[PDB]
């Protein structure tokens, strides 16, 4: 539906759900996120998550299965979630607000950024199992 894609991932250890602060623009900033960025020209979506994860927060992922449905941002922008797994590192929040580990109790209730929002059951099922 649209040209360009921005992935997110939703990475899980421990049976928590990793959850980030935006801090930009002004309208998101203070609200919660799967992070993740815009897939470049060449980028397959494993290459840009990865990378993505790897630059926001330090750490190094294997991209797994998508995670729920596809998300409209825009006329421009379609937003896609996949599971990832922590293969080295601990996140820390390089160009977020904050970082957050969060279980199934906090997964609907959270201040998320709105496009996210429609993730949350298939986040708390994935957190429980
Ligand atoms: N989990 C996420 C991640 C992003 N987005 C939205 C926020 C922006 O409208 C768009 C792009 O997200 P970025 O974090 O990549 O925003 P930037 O504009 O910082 O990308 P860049 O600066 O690389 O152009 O996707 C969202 O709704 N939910």
């Amino acid at each position: 539906m649209t040209k360009q894609i921005v992935v997110a991932g939703a990475l899980i250890s421990r049976g928590t759900l990793l959850v980030a602060q935006r801090d930009r623009p002004a309208e998101l900033a203070g609200l919660w996120e799967l992070p993740g960025g815009k897939v470049t020209p060449g980028e397959s979506d494993a290459d840009a998550l990865a990378r993505e994860l790897r630059e926001e927060l330090g750490v190094d992922v294997a991209v797994g299965e998508r995670l729920g449905a596809d998300v409209a941002l825009n006329d421009a922008m379609t937003l896609r979630a996949y599971r990832v797994t922590l293969r080295s590192g601990s996140p820390h929040p390089h160009d977020h607000r904050a970082l957050r580990w969060v279980g199934a109790d906090e997964i609907d209730g959270l201040a998320w950024v709105p496009a996210d929002r429609a993730w949350v059951p298939d986040l708390v099922a994935a957190l429980s199992g």
